[PDB]
């Protein structure tokens, strides 16, 4: 059916065709400097995308959410994550990054982008508003989870930088609103008092035991809170859920004045995300950013575990026909930015996510239509 | 009718909630960085504004042009140059310099941007096709009269900064490719060599009498096709005519990969200009930007020459009806951004330009608004 092939090509080649010039703008024609560049990426990643995923998330209603797609997504990054637990806890190389970015590489692919436009192309609208709710559900609850442990490995890293001799003793930290996050880019002074009773409590400010799980939850929690209220795309996926659930339990159309102040800018949204990509990819000296090795093998992971995983939990949920293609082959997608940029801030695997993101997306066409035709027979 | 101007508050207000989105990111939330706004500047003259020109030329039929309202907007302009040149060569105080800005003053406004959703807005489609038909003739024919006049300018400055004692002499102009404008940026080494009929011949590469009108005619001729070569709005325009000619003689539809491929960077057309607009606002100290006295006369000629004259050259040519009332209420549009551009470039009252577009820009709905509602008495 090489009329499908070609549909896909027409909604999936317009973004290469932006990506691509934004390549050649900064590579061929030089015509961005790599500040511009950044602030283009800026732009984006505040304006574009978060207006885009509102756009996409209002657009459905959260009634009609098929509960059964929705649990096969959930379990395929359970069993990630499970897997992953099992690994870092009972073996000498496991590791908190290399799970973090196992988890990102394997089950969080590029939803928004890339994902909608080519999952409708191939399947159809119904797809795409699976695609969409794929999308709310992993900036809700996946991307938060992110957050909670890039913020804990941040946490854990200043506890055994700063008190690691009689860590156990801490009962509360107490973090001036300054410190917006436990990145590392700004150095984290720390005072400790003795209290009345023997106790000890820690105040973080800006320049081998564990603490009580109360203690560190209390931390990771308000961290995680202040991080979040600065975040556009939390803001977004909000926003439009509320929306979402407002309009359609009671119909209620948004006023045209406002919605086309949204769309202005959301009309630039996948335009400017792929001219932001080929930015980005035009701007990182290498292409397989991360090593040949480590780049198959997340190439790997992303297109073979990401499918297989989603495949055996989408089997024992219990999808089938169009839905189980539909589940494979947008885990067969590339994988996502956000997963990157969180790596990119907290300098986990940076390189690793870097070459996922570019690398798949431009050899994601080959795999997914091999996907394609393969789940076709 | 206030249902009216609620539609038009709905068509124009989206520009100004991202205008004004850009304004506060710069101002507000200091989320862009000077350099990062010049580098989305950039994407936007090379990528946004050359592609939706691109897009509404290509989408509207030449044989369908009006022509009667094509010869209004012209004679208008050729009124103002008429005007221009008496008083410039039969006065004390006449000047080129206030003859070109005066000139984009009071005949180019912003028809692209705002120009066409506003007209469609208050009067209807035919409305839009009639505004795109301006911004084609304005891109192809005054925006390349503005190039000579600039680069005459230009050309002048150096011929009075290099051989003023003996510039008659010259009888040919040879300039080297790098030289890719007169604009003044960079020094222009000139080099004069006399011929074995005792004529000269001057050769100008980087580092009170006027010549024959072959001599600079042939100058300003190859500058401005030099410059013309790399304007993105040129090839834009060029294209876009062509395509339009072929697409509606033949009746060819283009292929819907590239149509899309094209859309996907033309859809951040109107949001990605007026963010860029109200970046341009933030990023100057003023708003005002050449002096209260003169910001009002440039307001006055704008607001009321423009539509003064364009409105006696109408009933000149004849136009009546709905027909009349577009072409004053279009000649009362906020000032273009391209003779912003170009008077930058040749640092020609620059900041009359600037406070000609956003000032303009700001106060253009109550000045737009009350034409509107005076005509439609
Ligand atoms: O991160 C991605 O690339 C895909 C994605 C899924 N949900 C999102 C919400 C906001 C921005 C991007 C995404
Ligand atoms: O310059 C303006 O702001 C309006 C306009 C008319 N014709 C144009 C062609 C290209 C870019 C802008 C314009």
């Amino acid at each position: 059916s090489w009329h499908d092939l070609y549909t896909v090509l027409t909604a999936v080649i317009p973004l290469y065709v932006a990506m691509i010039l934004a390549y050649g703008s900064v590579r061929w024609w030089k015509i961005f400097s790599p500040d511009q560049c950044s602030g283009i990426n800026r732009f984006v990643a505040i304006f574009a995308v978060p207006l885009l995923s509102f756009h996409f998330i209002s657009t459905n209603n959260p009634y009609a959410m098929n509960l059964r797609f929705i649990a096969a997504d959930t379990l395929q990054k359970i069993i990630m994550l499970s897997l992953l637990v099992l690994w870092a806890n009972f073996t000498r190389s496991g590791s908190l990054e290399w799970s973090i970015t196992i988890f990102s590489l394997s089950t969080l692919p590029n939803t928004l982008v890339m994902g909608i436009p080519l999952l409708i192309a191939m399947y159809g609208e119904y797809s795409g508003s699976l695609m969409v709710q794929i999308v709310v559900l992993q900036c809700i609850i996946w991307y938060t989870l992110l957050l909670f442990l890039f913020e804990f490995r941040g946490a854990k890293m200043l506890i055994m930088e700063q008190f690691p001799e009689t860590a156990a003793s801490i009962v509360s930290f107490k973090v001036e609103s300054d410190v917006v996050s436990l990145d590392g880019h700004d150095f984290l002074e720390t005072d400790a008092e003795i209290g009345d009773d023997g106790k000890l409590h820690v105040t973080v400010r800006k320049s081998k035991n564990m603490p009580p799980a109360s203690v560190m939850t209390r931390l990771i929690l308000i961290m995680v809170w202040r991080k979040l209220i600065r975040n556009p795309n939390t803001y977004s996926s909000l926003i439009g859920l509320i929306w979402a659930l407002v309009a359609f339990r009671w119909h209620v159309a948004m006023p045209k004045i406002i919605q086309q102040s949204i769309s202005i800018l959301s009309d630039a949204g996948l335009g400017m995300a792929m001219f932001s990509l080929g930015l980005f990819m035009a701007l990182q000296p290498k292409l397989i950013a991360c090593g040949n090795s480590v780049a198959t093998f997340a190439m790997a992971v992303r297109f073979l575990t990401g499918p297989a995983v989603m495949a055996v939990a989408a089997i024992a949920i219990g999808l089938r026909g169009d839905l189980l293609r539909v589940a494979i082959v947008q885990a067969a997608l590339p994988q996502g930015i956000v997963p990157f940029v969180f790596a990119k801030e907290y300098n986990v695997h940076p390189a690793i996510l870097s070459t996922g993101v570019i690398f798949g997306m431009l050899i994601a066409l080959p795999i997914t239509l091999v996907y394609y035709i393969l789940l076709g027979l």
